[PDB]
């Protein structure tokens, strides 16, 4: 009935196949409940989105060694990329690769390394360079505007994938949520529910009225006989600018006279949310150390 | 006709939408034909693997700028991962990811860095580093076995990825390709075409004309009615084990013995193929520059 995730990225499909969709992806130590096992796992992120994955990609546990793991300090990575070794050396043989928001069980310290373990049980080294304790890491976090739009800032070229949700590649609506993962915050996956949380703005003919860290979504307009439809994502920057998962991550303008300005995405433009006054206040918005997947209960 | 990737990894998927499935990846600064344009580009890459492509991934080009970007020496990425800066300072603005085998054109040199510049003209600084020009690292390249087993050994961990073609995430055909394609050389996509290059071994009981560097090949073993059928492939390390990618990249044994035996696997072996002495002899099998692609014709 309950699950943790024990390699970087795993991919959750719409079916328990490989030839189905993928829908979804889940990180290194993140906890998932399991609805089902047919030689693939049906799992629950902490996001309540639910999708397929191979049986050798989680660690299935029993309530109390899944509260156990919940409740063990982690090591946590900070840089988008990186690996974890059998020695406190970078150049021993790896154990495998970590992406940010990855978390591992802290169990040491040696030289420039942290002693850590994973779900299924392996042991590693991970540099500190990379990575920092969960503690350390939670008391230093900012969740404002520009600490989101900073670490935006630092996706720039990745490329855009489907039902992309890890620093390896995003999808419009996976780049707010890696973003965010990496502020410990988490959101609704689809962009059509990330668009129904937060107050919504009705953007000023100027855009004088919408801020930094504000999501800007884009779609079919509202009419009479037929309801809006939410097509895409991104955050805005403030100067009619906003950074966006379409071929890679960049950075568009609503303005023609900038050279990223997006013409068809502007003629789409259909409203802002400001959701970052509102984790931990609303549901479906909430930080780990909130969310009940994480906790005993 | 002709095009070049300008982003890290792209997804090539069986049609041109994200709700088809992958069906390969293609890497950065990678030539490839174009066949049609839909919205999205049909692209061909060196392999002669066919797959969709979102229109914002490639640049496409004339005959004439394509052997000029083919001509042009390049800075070759070496590591699994890393990125471009805007300035030679890794403290600096990031311009994009970059994954081993990805190749930028070399512009000059600053410090640590080479400047390089991108298919669709974005400048960058890559550190030495990650990277190397591709005359000093031709010349240093071995393509023997235990380069090759060195190779996959770094890749151990990595998440399995149903048509992963990079350092990011593989599939089985996939790991092949990635670990060979940091050593220059293409064989076929598919495992079911890997099958049929190189010379065929028929395994001995005891696995002693079976040598590292070998490929394996599972599947449905051949019946007076059925021809044999490939579902999966490893490399060969010698001993009666076996590096590949299911779940993520580790290695399985064939001895009941070993703790990382893989009985499944084992009782669906079928044959082990021999394909690093015919590099450039055979059709399907050949180094960057000896393949069409990257060469004016
Ligand atoms: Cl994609
Ligand atoms: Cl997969």
């Amino acid at each position: 009935a309950y699950g943790v995730v024990h390699i970087s990225v795993c991919n959750m499909r719409d079916e328990g196949k490989f030839t189905s969709g993928m829908s979804t992806q889940a990180l290194l130590g993140m906890p998932v409940k399991v609805l089902q096992y047919t030689g693939w796992y049906e799992i629950q992120t902490p996001d309540d989105y639910t999708g397929w994955v191979h049986r050798m990609v989680i660690t299935p546990m029993s309530k109390e060694k899944y509260d156990e793991w919940n409740r063990a300090e982690k090591i946590v990575v900070t840089s988008h990329y990186g690996f974890t070794y059998e020695k406190p050396d970078d150049d021993s043989q790896t154990v495998s690769d970590v992406v940010a928001g990855n978390r591992l069980k802290w169990e040491g310290s040696k030289g420039h390394f942290y002693k850590v373990s994973y779900p299924d049980g392996r042991q590693a080294y991970i540099s500190r360079h990379i990575s920092q304790p969960e503690s350390k890491w939670r008391a230093s976090l900012k969740q404002d505007a520009e600490s989101i739009i900073k670490t935006a800032y630092t996706m720039i070229g990745i490329p855009y994938l489907w039902a992309g949700t890890s620093s390896k590649g995003v999808d419009c609506s996976g780049l707010v949520r890696t973003v965010l993962f990496m502020h410990d915050i988490i959101i609704p996956r689809d962009a059509s529910q990330q668009a129904y949380v937060g107050e919504r703005i009705e953007i000023a003919p100027d855009f004088s009225n919408v801020q930094r860290g504000d999501l800007v979504f884009f779609g079919r307009k509202a009419t009479a006989d037929r309801k809006e439809g939410i097509s895409h994502v991104g955050i805005y920057l403030g100067n009619k600018r906003f950074i966006h998962a379409l071929g890679d991550v960049h950075i568009s303008s609503f303005d023609p006279e900038d050279e990223c300005y997006d013409e068809f995405n502007t003629g789409r433009l259909l409203f802002a949310t400001r959701f970052l006054p509102y984790i931990n206040k609303e549901k479906g918005m909430n930080t780990t150390d909130h969310n009940l997947y994480y906790l005993h209960h």
